[PDB]
Formats: structure tokens, sequence, C-alpha cells
């Protein structure tokens, strides 16, 4: 009798739970937590509030810190990124979840409203689950006394750090989090891997495009623009990459790709003069991957080669001025997440016009609105560390300490290295990778412990 | 009428300075602080000993320092890393340097010896440039008088930065440091990029094998062992990797590599059990990368395939046990810096027998010691930080501060992000790439400066 | 008022029409005939029995020799190829066809009949075009009467040229055909770089398996074998190759592959005892791609590694022994082409069981089963080739030739290079590419017309 | 007493002898013909004129010959390509070589006519070993009653392949030739992948440019262009290609190159206005592949980035205008094989002027002139076909048979497949690959032996 949840159709339970035992043959560091601290029950008594893409992969995420004593109350942090199968398996488990691919806006605020409220009124939520930092700013801003009871935030994603740390910098972050982006068996892992794997996954599923002897524009080559890159690359494309960081643009030249700004002389002064017409008027296939806003602008849009494919990988959909378009031109759907836009004008289309863009998932996450994101033994790394930050930091127990106490400890953190290691290391095992152990003079030889950790925490990888 | 220095030939002068000449044309960042800071001459007064394999690439380099008002004493370091027409054009040009190669041990030390005495006593000497820590051990073990007067050293290398911290932990550094290794212009463009170049290059002028189509083991996957697992896979070789950090492991598989050890389970006990004779069996070529001690042992030498070539990119030749070669097998020189290891005995060796292995570089630094390290485009951002290093710790003056003052400047540092980013903007439109300027409002977005830095000093790249 | 098709679901036909009027515009050799000859009508009179995958991309070949004059009637040639959005499209169109993803064999054999048979009596039909021969065969069998009307097969595919030259020696072989795969820009188009492109994506289909650090055995190195490889290398996959052809071997050990046999020393004597175990113990995806029967046997089917990856890209589903899958183990359904095979036994399974296979497509062409099969501009080069050897054997009229004319026309043929380089130039312009002219010196210095044919017969490129 | 010979130094011989001892190894299907014939001595009373560039590789060959009987009288096919401990190790076993690096074109031909003459008459030549044609082409016009005792020619390359179809078509070839050049084994291996090896090797060691992040102009896409953008795009350039087979160009797409003309929109007009100085001006590395005259002529060199390298890999000089390059620029000589080309006049140089070419090795054969050309593992399938072939034609007898019989066998035909698979088997075999054996019933449903040949002769690999 449990009807505490919202998905497309609950039919496509059977489905997801199959992908889900698939994914946890996957997930070795994920399933490794699961097996290591079940019968501690560290997470009992926990209440977590998560806001996190629902695909099949934040499934096995939601049954770990269930299996490890937690009870959640979960939505997807983007409006086309839930599979729903995964919500079906999760709500048919009785896990209350709101989440559906194809969301509205106002859906999307409702289902993360759904969570923060139950029987109508505030659930006594203690722990929060975040990737984008929208469920933490709704609740600093709406829901404030319930941080009063809340002991952390653990957060996936690059942007979302960056608004915990806006928010630490102007003393308005009134509970601790945990930095789960920059572990290493996350960053270097899920962001950079993550979408060599599935960037080309996503073009594929939408347009059916050939991509070899094609050329890309990839803006932005951090970890996102580097494995965004490579999934181009590997396929055959000729790709370029703007960066305004020299040493990222350092990277992509030595990587082997030519650096080039949408802009003469890299200077965006705002006239469509600027742009360089002859370089965006040959490109088949732009991708934004900046966490910035309007990186692929109107004028670019307008200068773009006929036919060209346009989309984002980036968190956000501000990327791309989408809004220039729906404006201005026409949107003739070809499928879900598919749409042709028109540059002849806004009134209506020619089903057989040859002056259009593809633009995808209308600009939201292409990875996760036109395929299903990252793959499990990717996904594996990314949340094996949200479980050991929602053990830490609800161990912590910051909301019961004094408010002397609190104000020692309201910070932005990362996991320890061992930590991040001992991740890696079952990702490693889970590839039958084998590990070599240091003899003790070799321990001494390179000042390190036998056990680890391996590295001083100023190394990059 | 200079006579005050000691190389092969000088006859070589003419073509060392025609390759310095295109050396000049190929590292901008370099030559752009040479122009610069010419009219500056912020180095004036500098009495620079300087211990770097001499090669071209040092020569644009040191004629960068010495163009800044420096006066040098030069010294490779390594006995097989110059470059004799790089050495004969620096010597042609009245600067003092030591340097050839194929020195002995003991000519290496001699030439350390001839940098820091001048007529037979201690040179006026005050700053120091080191690749590997030789150096700065001598003047520390030997000449700490000379020390009392030196307001610094810059050192190039990972190894040895930890040979520097070694000394900081034990209070025994009696001057600061600046780690020029850990600018990402040097390691994640030098240790990488430069080992992906050369690394094949060394293997084709040493033995002109066929690697496509062959196994190689590469010990090691930090910066070295990814450079060096590329060069390897991208000319076609079947590479394995091995590591004791998961993390670098983890990376080393989502690379595509498949990770082994050399020992069963990994586990390093001494005996010849212990080693995975099948794997090894099947190994043609061994690459050692780590920094570490005997990676590759007694036991692996007489597990690898007849015909195996093994070799050394690490700093020192300690990686590989050529102690136990030289005590057991003979070795036949096939030309400078590549000898087949006869497994039959050391009683003479047989010229047809199958049973040897190939080593390159007598188990030293072998980019440097079969073809010609890195190349001048790679070197121009190491260097462009170590004449920025040398720069900044020249003008603080430690040796003329207080007691004092020096207790509270006595550190190991790297130097800032905006340097970093300099130096990675000059290297960038080396290529003709463009880098793009943040607008105002996308500045204000990420929460930057649209000058820079661009990143936290927490990014890894 | 047209009934004259069976399809899945004729609603879905203006998404299918969306589709096609992109895939125009990937197409441009096949859409340059269809201006070429549209006036001239050359397909005017033929009634031409299709049997090909029911793709968007056959979409466009049909509505091609439609708009060349033809009559069409048409059915897939694999029971889960079709994309019924493309099938629907076409029905819409008023054009006969009966083809649906997930037919029985038995409903494969009706849809191939109605074609065949128009109201109960047979059609008018007087041109064949085919891939893998199933039609050409009951043809033969069943329908000599119509044979003695039919100008001409022109024939898709490896398998299909095999049977048509079988039937040729002896004596069977009732009309003559066009060898359609054997243009260079079919054969070292389509039949390798159309899998590079749709082999992983039907791999991340099926499963959202990540393919990076896991092994594959790729079984076969011919054009499908070669590009299937580098589907999964370039991902990341360490891959290894079977082939009993030493050339084709060769060309995969330089290419960077290992080369390996699922037999002892290679010998394939019916035992156990003769399967590598160790190295099938290690194999997390193994792909067939010979054309040949038996290649992935019972024997490797036991020894692979639990949850391995099974499925076949050549044109028949015999080359794995999913018979003896079907006879002896328990399928349990993921979702569509995506099969759990559990070795534990045939009754009954447990949905948690780890010692399962996954079989893709139940072992038919996994591209087309589990994703789209090629991108429309590769099949550009092939259905260009389809039409102009439909033009040709149409205007040849061999049904209508004395019996004495038509023994000197009985063969199968290919299309003169002119014509494959002609394919290739709109191929190469499609990319935006621009071929240089010969002077007039330039093509007498090689001996070849500005104009080609470039090359001689015998060149292999 | 030895004396029939002439090369650089005789003391490099050691050395040389060496390097034979090793490529031996290397060379398991040259080596295994030896072992297989030695007893049969085929080439008994074979007295074999050789012209083919006196590299270590064809040391192997030449006493491969001669273990199989034959006497042989030896030159270079390149003024260039000679490695003179080669030349010296042959010398010092007393066999008659003419032959060093950097020969003049008198002393070229004098050395091939030392070949020729043996005392001041014509040797007692029966056979002919080519690589090019220079030889036969003499042969054929100053020594014609030579032609009367020779059996056959064996020719090695593209280049003389198409001199000797030219004498057939014309009537004036006197002896029949087998073309070796398209055995699989050869073309496919030792065109593509030597050249995939030895380009980038030549060009490193040459200039020691890093080439990763630059621009190449690959002239040509057949077998050595394939190789050659190969070599190129691995160590990261960004490569454009260009081609007049639109065949050609189209794979050249596919394998994710962009295809450009050096001529706006590919018109050689003979004008400057032709030329595209905008792509020509970004253009760090342009390599000639055809096999073709002038394909960088003139008005490109002028258009040319300043700093440009300038290579051929073709077979003979005339690719490149070296010939303007001569007359209107000085020449600076960096080393041997590597010049600056000052666009700035004819009249003296400036040291410091920064408008120059670099060309390598004068414009001859790149990987020969400035490295040591292919691997010894990739010429032992060359040259184990060569064997072959002088076996065959030797053992036919041409010379001795009636001018009846001689009509019927003037011809130039190609190794049988079954050969060129057991060529490959040694191969495959000397990685330590292990190639299938098909089952009866495999053999049977293919049509083919078990024992092979596997393909049709039509089959292009
Ligand atoms: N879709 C996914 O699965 C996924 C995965 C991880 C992260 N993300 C998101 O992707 C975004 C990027 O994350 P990241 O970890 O790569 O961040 P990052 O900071 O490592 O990289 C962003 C890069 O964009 C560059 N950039 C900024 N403004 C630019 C401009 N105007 N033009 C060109 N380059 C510009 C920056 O210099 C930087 O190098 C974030 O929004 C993050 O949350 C998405
Ligand atoms: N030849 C060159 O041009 C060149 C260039 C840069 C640095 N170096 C030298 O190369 C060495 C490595 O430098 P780096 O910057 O890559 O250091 P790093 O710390 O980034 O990498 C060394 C790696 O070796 C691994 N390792 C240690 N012991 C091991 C063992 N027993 N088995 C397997 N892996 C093991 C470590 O886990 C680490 O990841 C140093 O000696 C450095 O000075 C050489
Ligand atoms: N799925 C697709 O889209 C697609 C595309 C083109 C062709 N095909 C089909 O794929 C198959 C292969 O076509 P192709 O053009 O590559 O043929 P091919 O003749 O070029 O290659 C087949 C290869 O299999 C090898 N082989 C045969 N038996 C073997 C065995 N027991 N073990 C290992 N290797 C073995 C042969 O030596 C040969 O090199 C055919 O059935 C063809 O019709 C499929
Ligand atoms: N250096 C080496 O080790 C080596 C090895 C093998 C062959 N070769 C020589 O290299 C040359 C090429 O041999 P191949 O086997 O690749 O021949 P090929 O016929 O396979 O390729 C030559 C290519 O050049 C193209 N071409 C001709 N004129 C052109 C032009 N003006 N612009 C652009 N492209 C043009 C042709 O279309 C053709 O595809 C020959 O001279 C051959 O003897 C050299
Ligand atoms: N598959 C996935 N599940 C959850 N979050 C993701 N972020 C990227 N890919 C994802
Ligand atoms: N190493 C080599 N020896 C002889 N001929 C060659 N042609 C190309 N490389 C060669
Ligand atoms: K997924
Ligand atoms: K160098
Ligand atoms: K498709
Ligand atoms: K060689």
């Amino acid at each position: 009798g449990f009807t505490d949840y919202k998905v497309a159709d609950i039919t496509l339970a059977a489905w997801g739970r199959r992908e889900l035992i698939i994914a946890e043959s996957e997930m070795p560091a994920l399933m490794g937590l699961r097996r290591k601290y079940a019968g501690q029950q560290p997470l009992k008594g926990a209440k977590i509030l998560g806001c996190i893409h629902m695909t099949i992969q934040t499934g096995v995420l939601i049954e770990t810190l269930v299996a490890l004593g937690a009870e959640v109350r979960w939505s997807s942090c983007n409006i086309f990124s839930t599979q729903d199968q995964a919500a079906a398996a999760i709500a048919a488990a009785g896990i209350p979840v709101f989440a559906w691919k194809g969301e509205t806006e106002e859906e999307y605020e409702w289902c993360i409203e759904q969570t923060i409220l139950k029987d109508g009124q505030p659930w006594d939520a203690n722990m929060v689950l975040d990737d984008g930092g929208d469920l933490t700013e709704i609740l600093h801003k709406k829901y404030p006394q319930m941080l009063e009871r809340i002991h952390g935030i653990t957060e996936e994603t690059t942007t979302g750090v960056h608004r915990l740390l806006d928010m630490l910098k102007n003393g308005t972050l009134k509970v601790p989090a945990i930095n789960v982006n920059d572990s290493v068996t996350k960053s270097k892992n899920d962001n950079k891997y993550g979408c060599r794997h599935s960037l080309n996954d996503a073009i594929k599923r939408g347009t059916d495009h050939l991509l070899s002897g094609k050329q890309a524009l990839v803006i932005g080559y951090g970890d996102v623009g580097k494995g965004s890159s490579q999934s181009l690359r590997q396929e055959g494309m000729i790709v370029k990459v703007a960066e305004v960081d020299p040493i990222c643009a350092m990277q992509a030249c030595m990587d082997g790709f030519e650096v080039v700004s949408p802009y003469k002389n890299g200077i965006n002064d705002g006239t469509e003069a600027s742009i360089d017409a002859a370089l965006l008027g040959k490109i088949d296939l732009i991708v934004t991957t900046t966490g910035n806003v309007n990186v692929c602008d109107a004028n670019m849009l307008k200068a773009l080669k006929k036919r060209a494919v346009v989309c984002n990988i980036g968190h956000f959909d501000n990327e791309i001025d989408t809004a220039f378009m729906r404006k201005n031109w026409a949107w003739e759907e070809v499928k879900p997440q598919v749409h042709k836009i028109h540059r002849t004008g806004k009134d209506g289309f020619d089903a057989h016009n040859d002056d259009y863009l593809i633009l995808l998932a209308e600009g939201r996450l292409v990875n996760l609105g036109n395929a299903t994101g990252h793959p499990s033994r990717i996904m594996d790394g990314s949340f094996a560390n949200q479980v050991l930050a929602q053990i830490h930091l609800f161990e912590q127990k910051y909301a019961d300490l004094p408010a002397a106490e609190k104000a020692k400890r309201l910070s932005v953190e990362v996991l320890p290295k061992k930590l991040d290691e001992e991740v890696a290391l079952e990702m490693v095992k889970g590839f039958g990778g084998v590990v070599t152990q240091l003899t003790p003079k070799q321990a001494e030889y390179i000042g390190v412990s036998v056990e680890g950790p391996f590295k001083p925490d100023t190394y990059r990888y």
C-alpha cells in the first residue's frame, strides 16, 4: 500500500530491477561498502534528502544508503536525466522518489518539494545529498529552519561545489559540506572518463550521425572538456578546442587539438563583427563543457554551419543561449530531446528547410538527456565517495553541537587521500588489475607507508 | 683565449650554434622572458652553479640567464645526457661548461667540482640550478661555507624535490628552494608529454626495433609513466602497466591499459617463486618510470623473454638491478648506450647466443641517453619556469638576510599560478592557438578575474 | 486507402519521415543520383523485390529507386534490424513493405512471401535487390517461373555474394548479378567504418557497460573484424584478435593487437581440453565477425569469464552456438535483444545468479539488432552503388535476351572503377573535402586520365 | 685480399655485423627461408645484380641470397639511404658492394656501373633485383646485350613497377619480371606500416621538433600516404591530407582527416593566385607521398609558413621542386641531410633570418635519408618475397628458352597468394601470434582448403 512517490510508469520496475542487479556487478567499490558496513548500520537514524539524476547508478547508491540504515526521499537534479525504469524500481521497493524523464520546470520544483515535505509538513531530514546545488539552495532560501537539524551536505559536482564555496565566502552556508567532486576517483574518473563514454553515445542515440571526418568545436578543456574532446576524437572527428584558461589550452595543444576562439583574437565584444564566421561556418558539432554562462551565444548560433548539432554537457543549460533560439526561431521536434531549430524565422517551419541546427536535450546535460549518462563502473567511484561522505558527516553530528563547536566545523572539505585510494583499489580490482605492494625498503626509499597514502596532498595525478 | 671549460670536441660548436638558433624559434616562453627582462637585467650579479643535462635546450636556458645578467658555471646531471654540439657551442661562447656524452662516474664528479671551484678555490656562487639534487647534495656535504652566500636553489625534477623535502624535514636544508617540477607547465608538460615524444625516439635510435604488435610493461604510472605508456601505445605496442598507487592504477585502467604486477598477487617477497614467470616471459620491452629503487629486480631480469629490451626513464639507474647484471652476465656493446646482456654467464660471450637482453643507456635515463631528451617546444615550459624561479630567489637575497629573517623564509615553494598561466599562454601562442577572453559577466559568473588566475590552487588539471 | 503493407505501428510514420529528411542531408551520393537521373527515369518499368534491413537508410534507398521510376515490394533481411519508424514512413508513402523489429522466423518468411506475391499471385517482378541471399534463394528454390522475367540481382553483402558464386559454380544461378559488396565505397567503407561506428553503439545501448579497461576478443579480421576491433580499441578496450587467414592476422599484429586462438596451438579438435581456458576466462566481450559457422562454439561459451557479453556482427547467427545455449541454459530477458544466459542449467533461473553471459540480439547482427546499424553518411556509399547496379542490370534487360545471349551475360560482376570513384567524390564533398585535379603533365607522368580512373583494377587501397 | 668493393669506412664492419645478428632475430620469414632452402641451394649458379638501399635489412637479404647459392654485386638505389656499417659488414664478408651514405649523383651512377662491370667487362649476370627501376633502365638502355643472359627482374617498389609496366606496354621490356611490391606482405606492410614507423623517426632525428599540436599536410593517401599520415597523427599532429583519387580521399575522411587541396577548388593552373595561401601559411610540416611529379611546387614553397619542414617519402626527389629552391634561395646546412632554405634570396644568408624552410634529405626519401628506413621486422615480409621471387625466376630459366617460349613468358607477374600467406604466417609467429586452424566443416562452409589460400585473388584486405 505504498503511495509516497511519483514516477512515469510503475510497471517498468521489473526491468529497472534487472538493470540494478547488473549494475551491482559493475560497481565493486559501492557494493564493497555495502558489504563492509551493513552489519554496523552507520546510517541508522539518517534521513537523507537526495537530489541527483534518477538513473540506474543512482538507484544502486540509494539502496546502499538504505542498506546502511538510512531513510531517504529522492528527486532528480535535471528534468531529462531520470531513467524511468530506475525510478520505478526504487518506488516499487517502497522508497519515496519523485522523478520522471521529461519533467517541466514546474514539475521539477514540485518533485524537490515532495522530498522536503512529508504529509504537508517538513520531513525531519538530517542529511543532504545534492548534485548541482538546487536542493541546497531551496533549503537555505525557503526552508532555513530545516537546516537547524541537518548535519551536512555531500555535493557531487563542480557547479554545486562552486555554489557552496560562494555561500561559505558570504557567510550564508548553514551546515558543513563535503566536496565529493574533488576526490580523484570522482573528478578524474567521472568528470573526464564518464564524458568520454557518454558524449558520443548521446549524440549517436539522438541523431545517428556519423562523426568520423566531421568538424567539432569543444568549448572548454577542464575535466568534462577533456573527456568530451576524447569522446569525439576517438570517433575520428577533427576536434578544435576553445578555452579561457591558458594552462588547459596548453594541455589541449599537447593532446593534439587545435585551440581556437569563436571570437576574432579571442575578444568577445558583443558584436556580430567579432565572430569568426569562417571558423563557425565549418563546424558540424559544438559541445559546451564549461559550467559558465553564454559560451555558445546568439551570434555564434547565427554563424554556425547549416545542420550543425548543438549540445551542452555542463550542468546547466544556460551555457547555450537557448532563450534566443526560443524567441527567434521555430522548433521542430524530431523526437524527445531532439529538435531542429529553423533559422528561417519563428512563424512555423518548412519541413524541408535546409537552414536549421539540431539541438539535443533542449540544451540540458546531453549525456543524461539523450543517453544514460556515465556507465555504472565509472559511477562506482563517485558513489562510493558519496557513501563515505554521508557516513562521515552523519557521524560528526554537526546539528547536535554547541554553537561554539559548530563555528569551528562549518567548512567545505574533501575526503582524505587514504579513502580516495581505497575506492580506487576496489575499482582496479574490478577490472582484474593487480596492484603491486611496496617492499619495506622501497616504501622507506620514497618515504611512504606500504599501506599508503602514496602521494602528497599537492599531487595532481 | 678562453680555456675554462672541458667538452668532447670544440669544433662541434658551429653545429651546436645552428641548433640553438633553431631551438630559440621553438621556445617562445623562454625567448619572451629574454625580451621582457633584458633591459632590466634582473640577474645582474647572479652567479649560478648549474647542473642539468647539457642539451641544446639547456643551452637556450643558459643563454637566457646570461642575457638577463647572470654568470654561470655548468655541468650535466647525467653521464650520458650531454649533446656534445650543445656543450661545444656554450664553451665557444665563453661560458664555463664541463660536460660530454659518455663520462665515467669519476669524470661526472670532477665536472661538478669544476663548476664549484674556479682556479682551485670556491667560485663566488650565489645561486644554484639543479636537476636531481646531486649538486645540491655536494654543496651541503662538502661546501657548507659556499651555501652561506647562496640565495636559493631552483630544482627541476621530481627526484630532486623529494631530496629537498627530506633535507627540509631533517633541518639540514641550508637555503630556500623553488620546486620547479610542480608548475603545471612543467610536471604536466615535460614529465608526461616530453616522455611521450622521447621514449619511442630513444628506443628507435638505439635498436631500430619495430614496436607495433609487441608487448611492453611500464613500471609506474605517474607523470613519466603516463607519457611513457602513451609513447609506446601510440606506436601500436600492447602495453601493460604496473603500479603501487591504486589511484594511478585506476587511471591506467581507464586509459585502456591492463594493470599487472611482476609478482604473483603483487607480493614482492624476494623469492624467484613470487615472479609471474608466464607474464615476464611474454614481455618484449620493460620501461621503469618510478623514481624508486629496484623496480626491475634480478629475478625479473632472469624471467624476461629472450631478447627483451630493458630501459629506465626515471632519474637514477638504480630502478633496474644493473649491478646484478654486471656481476653475473657478460656485456656485449653493440654501439654506445646499447649493450647485449648475455644471460649465459660472465666468462666472455657468444656473438650468436640467443639468450640476451638489450639494455639501453646502461640503465640511465633512456630518452637523454639514446636520443636527445625532450623537444625544445616542451622544454620551453620547464625552462621559462626555471628563469622565473631564479629571478625570484635572486631578488629575495636570502643569503643577506639576518638569521631571524632567514628562519622565516627557509622553505620549498612553487611558483604562483598566475606565472604558470603566463608561461602556458606563451606556449599556446607558439602553436598558433587563440585563447578566449572572458567577458566581465562571465568572469563574475565563475568568480575569477578576467586576467586570471582561472583555477583555485587545489585544481589538478 | 492503401493497405498493402504490414508494419508495427503506422503512427510512427511522421517520426520516420523526419528522420528520412535528415538522412537525405547525410547521403549526398544517393541524393545526387536522385537529382541526376530523375528526369531520365532510368528505372521506369522496373519492379524491384527488395530484401534488406528496413532502416532509415534503406528508406532513402527505396525512395531513390521510386524517384527514378521503379515500383518496389520490400521486406527486411533480418528479424531484428527494422526501425519501425522507417517501415511506417515507407508504408505511409504508399509503398508495400512488410517489416517490423522483433519478427519470428515464421513472420520473417511470411514477409518475404508478401513481397513475392501480390493478391495471392506472383507479382510482376523484374529486378531483385538482396542483402544476404535469402530472397535470392527463395526465388530460385520456390519461384523459378518468376526468375524467367527478372533481369538481375544486386547483392549487398559478403555472405550473399558467396552464395551467388556457389550458385554460379554449380550452374544453378538463373539471372546475372552485381556484387555491390566489392565496390571500394562499399566494402572498405560500410563493412569496416560502418562497424567501427555501430558496434560500440549497440553494446552501449544494450548494456550501458563501460568498455575502457576491459578485455575483448574479436573473432575475425576481415573488413568487419577490422572495423569492429577499432570500434572497441578506440573506447579503450584491450582487444585480442583471432584469425584463420595469416595475412589478416599480420595486419592485426601491425595494427597493434595481440593475435590469439580460442584453441591451444590453434587446433579446434572438438574437445574441452583444446580450449584455452585461461584466455577465455579473462574475456569480458566476444564479437564474431567471420561469415563462418560456429566460431564461438559451445566449449568456448562454457569457458568464458562470468558475465561476459557475447555478440555477433556477421550476417547470420550461426557464428555463435546459440542452439547449445537454448538447449542447456536458462534465458532471462533483460529487455528486447538483451538476454542473460544462466549457465547454472535450464530449469528456471535465479535472478541473482552470478554465472551468466549477456547475449545481444539473440546472436543476430548486433549493430542493427541493438542500435540502428551503420550511419546514413556511410550507407550513402553502399546505396549509391545499389542504385547504379539496379540501373545497369535493368537497362541490360537480360530476361528479354534470347537463350544464346543470356549464356554470354550470366555472370557475377562488380561496378567499374570509374563509378566507384564518382561515388567516392560525392562522399568526399559531403565532408567538405577538396580533391585536387591533376595537371596534364602529372596525369601523363603517372599514366592516367585527368578524370580517372586513377588506379589499376588490381589496386587494393 | 678482397678489394672488389667501395664503402665509406671498412672499420664499421664489426658494428654492422652486430646489427645484422640482431636483425636476423627480427626477420623470421627471411631466416626461415634461409633454413628451408639452404640444403637445396636453389640459387646455385645465380649471379644477381642488386640495386636497393644498402641498409642492415638489405644486408640480411643479400646474405640470404648468398646462403642459397647466389653470387651478387650490390649498390644502393639512393644517394642517402646506405647505412655505412651495413655496407662495411657486407664488404668485409667478401661480397662486392659499392655504396655509402652521401654519394653524389656521379658517384651513384659509378656505383651501379661497378656492379655491372667486373674487371672492366660486363659481369656474367643472370638475375636482377631492383628498387625503383634505375638498374633496370641502365641495363636496357646502355647494356642491352647483358639482358640476353638474364632470366628475370624482381622489382621492389611502386615506382619501379610503374616503369616496368611502361616498358611492357611499349614492347621494350626484354626479360620477365616479378612485381614484389604487390604482395600483401609487401605493399600493405612495408609501404604503409614501414612509413608509420620511420617517418616520425626521421623527422625527430633531423630536427628534434615536437610534433604534437602542430599542423601537417600529407600529399597523397595511397599506402605510403596512409602510413605517413598515421605516423604524424599518432604523435598528435593535426593532419590534413591532399589527394587526386577520390576513393583514397574518402578513406582519409573516414580515418579522421580533413581533406584539402593546396589549390583553390583543387585547380592547379600554374599561377600564384591559385594557391590557397591561408592554408599553406598555417602548415608546419609538408610530406609528399605520391610517386608523382611536382606535387609540392614552387608556389606552394613560397606560400608555406615560415620555418615549416619540407620532406618527401616517395621514391624520387622530383615530388618537391627542389630545383626552384636551388636556383632562388640560399641553403644553410644544419647537419648532413638537414638544410635551412632561406627565402630571402640566394646571395648568402643571415644565420638569424626567420624566413626559412627546413628541407630534409635534400628532398630524397626522408625515412632512409634521415633515419634508417623501415625496421627489420617489417622488411622481413618484403625481403622474404624478394627471395621467393628470385628463386622462381631463376628456376624458370627464361634466357635459356627458345624465342617462341620466351614470347609467352615475357610478363610482369605477382607471387601466388599461397606464398603471400606463408610469409605472413611466419611474420605472425614472430610476434607470438597464434593463427586458428579451420575445422573441415568450417573450411567446407566458406569454400576454402584448410591450408589456404583463404581469400579469392580479388580480395583487397
Ligand atoms: N554531464 C556530466 O556528466 C557532468 C559531469 C561532471 C561535471 N559536469 C559539469 O560540467 C561542468 C564542467 O565541469 P568540470 O569539472 O569540467 O569543470 P572545470 O572547472 O574542470 O572545467 C571548466 C572549464 O571551462 C573553461 N571555461 C570557462 N569559461 C569558458 C569560456 N567562456 N570559454 C571557454 N572555456 C571556458 C574553464 O577555463 C575550465 O577549464 C560543470 O557544470 C560540472 O558540474 C557535468
Ligand atoms: N627522463 C625524463 O626526461 C624525466 C622527466 C621527468 C621526470 N623524470 C624522473 O622520472 C621519475 C618519475 O617522475 P614522475 O614525475 O613521474 O613521478 P611520480 O611520483 O608522478 O610517478 C612515479 C610513480 O611510480 C610509482 N611507483 C613507485 N614505486 C613503484 C613500484 N615499485 N612499482 C610500480 N610503480 C611504482 C608511484 O606510485 C608513482 O605513481 C623521477 O625519477 C623523475 O625525476 C624523468
Ligand atoms: N553487421 C554489418 O553491418 C555487416 C556489414 C558488412 C558485412 N557484414 C557481414 O559480416 C561478415 C564478414 O564480412 P567481411 O566483409 O568482413 O568478410 P571478410 O571475408 O572480409 O572477413 C571474414 C574474416 O573471417 C575470417 N575467419 C573465418 N573463419 C574464421 C574462424 N574460424 N576464426 C577466425 N577468423 C575466421 C576470415 O579469414 C576473414 O578474414 C559477413 O557475414 C558479412 O555479410 C555485416
Ligand atoms: N620511402 C619508403 O620507404 C617507400 C616505401 C614504399 C614506397 N615508396 C614510394 O612511395 C611512392 C608512393 O607509393 P605508394 O605505394 O603509396 O603508391 P600509391 O599509388 O599507393 O599511392 C600514391 C598516391 O598518390 C596520389 N597522388 C598522385 N598524384 C597526386 C597529387 N598531385 N596530389 C595528391 N595526391 C596525389 C595517388 O592518387 C595515390 O593514391 C612511390 O614512389 C613508391 O615507390 C617509398
Ligand atoms: N549515470 C549517472 N547517474 C547519476 N549521475 C550521473 N552523472 C553523470 N552520469 C550519471
Ligand atoms: N630499411 C630498409 N632497407 C631497405 N629498403 C628499404 N625500404 C624502406 N626501408 C628500407
Ligand atoms: K548509465
Ligand atoms: K631534444
Ligand atoms: K543508422
Ligand atoms: K631500419
